[PDB]
């Protein structure tokens, strides 16, 4: 908990801890634990926020999102998850939480654990808050989170700018009336649909019926407000802007950055930005707009103008009256202009593309179903009843090809990775690439061009080394893989474990778009505590015993 964190000095946190402390190697010892229970249930014919009745939802504690997790830098977070769905297993991934030597609590069913069985299955996750900022959690059971199994994480800590009010979490998500599993089946043979609506902080207005409500945020005039924006969608990538206001970014994902004032922001799926907003405009009501760019290549909604209201306290009630100005087209790309407060530096003056450091993404339209995604020649397909961790605990090293294991034995070294976006395929799409267990450095990407321009780019050392940035590049957990192009990433092998790396569009990871970095398997087997081993076995026991009774087939990757 904080001892010197105030509106005038958000840079300070407590004795020996501030915005400049390297939070990757230094953690406050609070001795405090925050507890939550997530009770999952399945509801049919559920009337949602915009009036529309949905066939089926799967909810945490009977709400549209689960608990808002709130703790301090250095606390422990402990969550009991109880699966009262009918047929589905479940696993909760803590997106943005590195799980430093807690790989078994990562929530990747088929990798770190088996799914928690239905009809009362239970498991407790426990992790340390070694990073402060805005994150989120969600099911990793195929596309299950598309049904409602999702919520926010707020870990308090220092910030790179002074601010007066913390408005809290502000999750933005696409919203589909059809259920996740039908959408998985749909996207296996059909391009993904636009979203029926966009929920902002849990609420939206129906574009046809006018039912539902606008998110309504009250700003205190003259004050600096921290707003924690998240994109918790399954596919939609968002552009956001506040009419007649700027936003000053103070963090990207769970990494604080030097303050950057912008008129608008692109958020890929899974991305977060903490911003500061100054209520220094005439007291009034202002639209907060969700827009799309990129020639629909990274999403869209059937609601043409999803919005929230920003209301100055003391202003009249009612709807904003200035519809404002369309933001610049972000071309399905996040900004590489952010600079982490705590710096990292690495050499970018030489690189050789090789099979062992290249991950070629490929759309295969030649099998069944129609749309199958492959990485390095293979579509991922995990075994819920036999996670990689079971191999580790059993000394078995013959992993199925379908597990897309990329084994990395280097101890605490920087590793570089070239991701190629189907430069020779029929067509290519932007993908939000997400890495479990670490933040990566974004050293660079193919030239920024319009998202649907069909331009194809292969890494060329001769011209591309010069475009790389090794001097405190963007560091975060999610970044865009340009359509038709490439992305050059780097992470340090400081955390033994099995760590998924995949596109975060539910339909694409469903259809195979992922690898699994097996980081220091040898060190891993040694760091698994007896309590994690026993509990891993207990849960796998119960799943394996349940699965032969499940009425439904596994129809996708499992992720
Ligand atoms: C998870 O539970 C859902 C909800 O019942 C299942 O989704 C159904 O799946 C079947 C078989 O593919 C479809 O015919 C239905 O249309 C789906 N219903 C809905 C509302 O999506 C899904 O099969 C379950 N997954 C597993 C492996 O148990
Ligand atoms: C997001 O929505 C939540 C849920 O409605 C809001 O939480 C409420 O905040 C108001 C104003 O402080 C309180 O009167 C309620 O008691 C809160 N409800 C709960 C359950 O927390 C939250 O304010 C919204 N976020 C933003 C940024 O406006
Ligand atoms: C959003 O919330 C604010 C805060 O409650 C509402 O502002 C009030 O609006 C009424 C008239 O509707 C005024 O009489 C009050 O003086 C306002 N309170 C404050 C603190 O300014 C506002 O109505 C809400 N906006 C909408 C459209 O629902
Ligand atoms: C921000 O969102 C608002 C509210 O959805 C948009 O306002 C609508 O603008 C359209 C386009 O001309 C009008 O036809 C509607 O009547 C407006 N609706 C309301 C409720 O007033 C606004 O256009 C959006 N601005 C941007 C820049 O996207
Ligand atoms: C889960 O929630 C249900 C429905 O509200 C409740 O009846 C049940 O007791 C809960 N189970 C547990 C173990 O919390
Ligand atoms: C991709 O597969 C090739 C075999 O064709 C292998 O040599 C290479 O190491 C693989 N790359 C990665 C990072 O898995
Ligand atoms: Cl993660
Ligand atoms: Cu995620
Ligand atoms: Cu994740
Ligand atoms: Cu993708
Ligand atoms: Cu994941
Ligand atoms: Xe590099
Ligand atoms: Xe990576
Ligand atoms: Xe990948």
């Amino acid at each position: 908990e904080p001892t010197c964190n105030t509106p005038s000095n958000r840079a300070c946190w407590s004795d020996g801890f501030d915005i400049n402390t390297d939070y990757e190697v230094s953690t406050p010892d609070t001795g405090v634990t925050q507890s939550y229970v997530f009770n999952l249930t399945e509801v049919d014919n559920w009337m949602g926020p915009d009036g529309v009745v949905k066939e089926k939802v799967m909810l945490i504690n009977g709400n549209i999102m689960g608990p808002n997790i709130v703790a301090n830098w250095g606390d422990t977070v402990e969550v009991t998850v109880i699966n009262n769905l009918v047929t589905n297993g479940t696993s909760i991934h803590w997106h943005g939480i590195h799980q430093k030597d807690t790989n078994l609590h990562d929530g990747a069913n088929g990798v770190t654990e088996c799914p928690i069985p239905p009809k009362g299955g239970q498991r407790t996750y426990r992790w340390r808050a070694r990073q402060y900022g805005t994150s989120w959690y969600h099911s990793h059971f195929s596309a299950q989170y598309g049904n409602g199994v999702v919520g926010t994480i707020q870990i308090n800590g220092p910030a790179s700018l002074p601010y007066d009010i913390d408005l809290g979490v502000f999750p933005i998500t696409d919203y589909y009336y059809r259920a996740a599993d039908d959408l998985v089946h749909f996207t296996q043979n059909n391009a993904p649909p636009f979203s029926d609506n966009v929920l902002i902080n849990g609420t939206a207005v129906n574009p046809n019926t006018g039912e539902g409500q606008y998110a309504n945020v009250t700003l205190t005039p003259g004050k600096r407000h921290r707003l924690r924006i998240l994109n918790t969608s399954t596919e939609n990538h968002f552009q956001v802007s506040l009419v007649n206001h700027t936003m000053t970014v103070i963090a990207a994902d769970m990494v604080p950055v030097n303050a950057m004032t912008v008129d608008s922001l692109f958020l890929a799926v899974g991305q977060r930005y903490d911003v500061v907003i100054d209520a220094s405009r005439a007291p009034d009501n202002y639209w907060f707009n969700v827009t799309f760019g990129g020639q629909a290549a990274c999403g869209g909604s059937l609601n043409p103008h999803p919005a929230a209201i920003f209301h100055y306290a003391g202003a009249p009630g009612g709807l904003p009256t200035d519809e404002g100005t369309p933001p610049v087209d972000h071309q399905c790309l996040d900004t590489l202009d952010v600079r982490p407060v705590v710096p990292r530096s690495v050499p970018v003056n030489s690189f050789v593309k090789r099979p062992d450091n290249t991950l070629p993404v490929a759309l295969d339209l030649t099998g069944t179903p129609l749309f199958v995604w492959k990485v390095n020649g293979s579509d991922i397909n995990v075994d819920w009843g036999k996670p990689i961790i079971d191999y580790i605990l059993t000394g078995n090293t013959s992993y199925p090809v379908s597990d897309n294991i990329v084994q990395v034995d280097a101890v605490d070294q920087w590793t570089y990775w070239l991701i190629e976006n189907d430069p020779e395929g029929p067509f290519s799409l932007p993908h939000p690439m997400h890495l479990h267990g670490h933040d990566f450095l974004v050293l660079g990407r193919s030239p920024d061009v319009p998202a649907a321009s069909q331009q194809r780019f292969v890494f060329d050392p001769a011209v591309d080394l010069a475009r790389l940035n090794g001097d405190n590049p963007p560091r975060r957990d999610t970044t865009m893989l340009p359509a038709g192009g490439w992305l050059l990433l780097a992470f340090r092998t400081d955390n033994p474990g099995a760590w998924l790396f995949h596109c975060h569009i539910a339909w694409h990871v469903s259809g195979g778009l992922s690898v699994d970095f097996l980081e220091r398997p040898a060190d891993l087997r040694q760091r698994i505590s007896q309590e994690d081993e026993d509990d891993f076995n207990r849960v796998c026991d119960e799943w394996r015993a349940y699965w032969p009774t499940n009425p439904y087939p596994k129809i996708d990757s499992g992720l």
